[PDB]
């Protein structure tokens, strides 16, 4: 029993904190319900009617947006993401040397976005961007934007760069 809440757009604020059918397009919450209250597992993005998230933070799990339902459709425990009822809508990626934005949506706390620059990450697989802030557990899977707004990478996940592409 893990549900999803939405919590806001996906846009770029320009004046952003600096560091150096049934379910509408949007970030959301993901939520379980526990007897006593109920608890922030992550976060995910709505786009083109389909929900992406990390796979641990729902494990394939089935998802009720408000009436309805939404079940898993594709997954990947190493690359740790699920999609659910699509495929994997967010092809966006980071040039590998502009600024982006994280929209943070941290457990019990209102979305914001916050400018950085992502470290390189250099592994054997390619090199990949890494945004170097620290926020609670359950704020997993919040989207990390480009100039354009569009989603370039999930918190924790890394960011793919495509200049090399």
């Amino acid at each position: 029993d893990m549900y999803i809440e939405r919590a806001g757009d996906i846009t770029w604020e320009k004046d952003a904190e600096v560091t150096g059918g049934e379910t509408t397009d949007g970030v959301y919450r993901v939520m379980t319900r526990r007897l006593l209250g109920s608890t922030q597992v992550g976060v995910g993005v709505m786009q083109e009617g389909v929900f992406h998230t990390m796979w641990h933070v729902t494990k394939g799990s089935a998802l009720r947006s408000g009436e309805g339902r939404l079940d898993p459709y594709w997954g990947d425990v190493k690359q740790d993401l699920v999609s659910y009822c699509g495929p994997w809508k967010l092809d966006a990626a980071w040039d590998g040397h502009s600024e982006v934005q994280l929209l943070a949506v941290p457990p019990g706390e209102r979305a914001r976005n916050i400018q950085t620059l992502p470290g390189i990450f250099k592994t054997k697989d390619g090199d990949i961007g890494a945004v170097a802030l620290d926020y609670p557990a359950g704020t997993a899977g919040s989207p990390i934007l480009d100039k354009c707004g569009r989603v370039i990478g999930l918190y924790g996940n890394g960011v793919v760069i495509k200049n090399g592409s």
